[PDB]
């Protein structure tokens, strides 16, 4: 009856010990409270100035503390969409316009391949060890027009390394092909960090990358989605773009510029560290369960799975409910093969701590019968 | 400066400037207590500001979304499996017109006398699978009476047709403040309504659409809604419900002089000039139309931006005959009165020489 992820995500974001959704909620850092206590000063700012040279700041600050040196700073390039959803929305329906069939990672966060779908493009799934181990084969390139990667990949954490791009983006060049990244994630995993727009822009394919900068901080879901295309991309992106909006608050511009320039002065390591403590806390509280075992353990990642042997995450899903806590199921990331997904939970990790602990000591219990 | 875009951009009045100052609290009370309850607060006050009541408040029912917009790209996306062709009135918001067309829908115009004075034909409803009304309309600020509305919903739900209404406007037109949900459920009709709370207040396009809908309305709604978001921010709703209770306090009221009062600086301002008119004397949205024979709106578009004034030429909103709104311009009314008087100003001289 939950016919995606967000359906389950629904059932917690009213409970105390939601570990589900992957969004932000841990409390603020004195830093970031400095910049909500000021939000009366930059309402002021964003009815003062123009919105044009506040998103400039904003992007040049996400981007800048991201690695991203090498983005296009022209006005116009950077289309600022009030979520990476609604950009994803509008590349679905760009890329319908010309294209029948996308080669998707899989697994991936299931609203990609479900806003795909739904606009009409045929999805071919790529695993994880084909995308990064080997070059795609000539018969696949031929058949797509676009290749899509979530890099770091929800939920997975794998992180598309800089040679593997380079290679992706040359052989999309050299079909025609084009490359579309989601980069939500990126923001957690300094292997990320590499500057992918040098990448694209040497390698000449037709390529886009969507932004995010709503999973980082715990902004109230106040965020934008950023959709960069290059010059040649040849859809109707922009076209798309303002039949859906005129551009995104000022205030949430300032906010992304707020939030960006504290990470850049220590947040962002901050940020990596609480990270780190939270994915130790449930590696920890799930240490000798029998049958239990973390399919990425290199992930750096705000989420976690875990996996389990002798049941399935749907069941350990409603055996923890009854206890008021709600985690995430696998199944629908595998949006080709769910069944891949049927013995492992998704765990939230961008949470305070004791809550979080809270959370998986109960699922420990569980995990025990 | 700018009179062409809708959106609200007048200096916040003193109770919003008080909201304002409390933002820190706000982000407070959205981090600390369940975002359902702020959606409900925020839904119930607005609903019933504008005479609302009888709207569906079991949760989930009401669908906030990042805008009005995003609203009509799930609509038009819902009901492109299903529906081939649409009936909406003309003229109005194209953005409408391109979110259909652009999801694959065929549009038949309704011209506003004909939605408003009389029965639809059979034929014309036998032929569509939603009939789409504007209403108040932008541009005109036309209103959908009751009566009209109960009619048109029997009809639909006489030949199977979705009934699907755009309200933006709403808070602006005390003649829209009839109980519409009321209307909608006692007709059975298949329904949708989408509010929006953005172009009412000066929030920086801090705003929620919402998607309402029948529970029989068959179509994915929910499931592409779903799709596309989790939901809205909390510190937003919390927004909406406070600017929505600074209203009932008053400030609904205030709104209204303040839109009556530019209203009438554009009319006087340009009330002597030869040639022109105002095709919606009865008009209280924030939109104002002015005709004017002798030059196109495109040709007076392009002299104010030679004077730095932006304004809207008016064939855009005539979707399906563009050249039924070329000897029209449309001003902006949420904006500063000292702004809007000197963009008048030149227009004014514009159209003198
Ligand atoms: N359809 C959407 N947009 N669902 C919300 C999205 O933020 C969930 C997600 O990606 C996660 O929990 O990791
Ligand atoms: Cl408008």
């Amino acid at each position: 009856l939950k016919e995606n992820l967000t359906q389950w995500e629904y059932l917690a974001l009213n409970s105390e010990l939601n570990i589900a959704d992957g969004h932000a909620r841990q409390a603020l850092s004195p830093g970031q409270q400095k910049i909500v206590n000021e939000l009366p000063v930059l309402w002021a700012e964003s009815e003062q100035r123009p919105v044009q040279q506040i998103e400039s700041e904003a992007h040049q600050a996400y981007f800048t503390l991201l690695g991203q040196h090498g983005y296009p700073a022209e006005p116009g390039r950077v289309l600022s969409c009030y979520s990476s959803s609604v950009s994803m929305e509008i590349l679905a329906r760009s890329l319908s316009a010309s294209v029948d069939r996308v080669a998707l990672v899989h697994p991936t966060f299931d609203n990609i391949a479900d806003l795909l779908r739904g606009n009409g493009l045929d999805l071919v799934p790529v695993e994880e060890d084909a995308l990064h181990g080997a070059d795609l084969s000539a018969e696949l390139l031929s058949s797509v027009g676009c290749v899509f990667v979530t890099t770091p990949n929800n939920p997975t954490g794998r992180v598309l390394a800089e040679e593997r791009l380079r290679r992706l983006a040359e052989q999309c060049a050299e079909h025609g092909t084009v490359l579309a990244l989601d980069t939500s994630f990126r923001g957690f995993d300094a292997a990320a960090h590499y500057d992918h727009y040098a990448v694209l822009q040497e390698a000449g394919c037709r390529w886009v990358v969507i932004e995010d900068t709503g999973k980082l901080w715990p902004t109230l879901d106040l965020k934008a989605g950023l959709l960069v295309f290059s010059e040649d991309i040849g859809l109707p992106v922009e076209k798309i773009y303002s039949d859906i909006l005129l551009g995104v608050s000022p205030l949430i511009l300032a906010l992304i510029r707020e939030f960006s320039r504290d990470a850049a002065d220590g947040g962002l390591a901050d940020l990596h560290a609480f990270i780190l403590h939270n994915r130790s806390v449930v590696r920890r509280a799930l240490a000798g369960v029998e049958g239990v075992s973390f399919p990425d353990p290199e992930s750096r990642s705000s989420v976690e799975r875990v996996a389990f042997a002798g049941r399935t995450g749907t069941e350990v899903w409603e055996e923890l409910q009854r206890h008021h806590v709600f985690a995430l199921p696998c199944r629908q990331f595998h949006w080709a093969e769910p069944s891949d997904g049927d013995h492992m939970v998704r765990i939230a990790l961008s949470r305070s701590t004791e809550p979080l602990e809270k959370s998986v000591q109960v699922l420990r219990t569980v995990l025990e019968t």
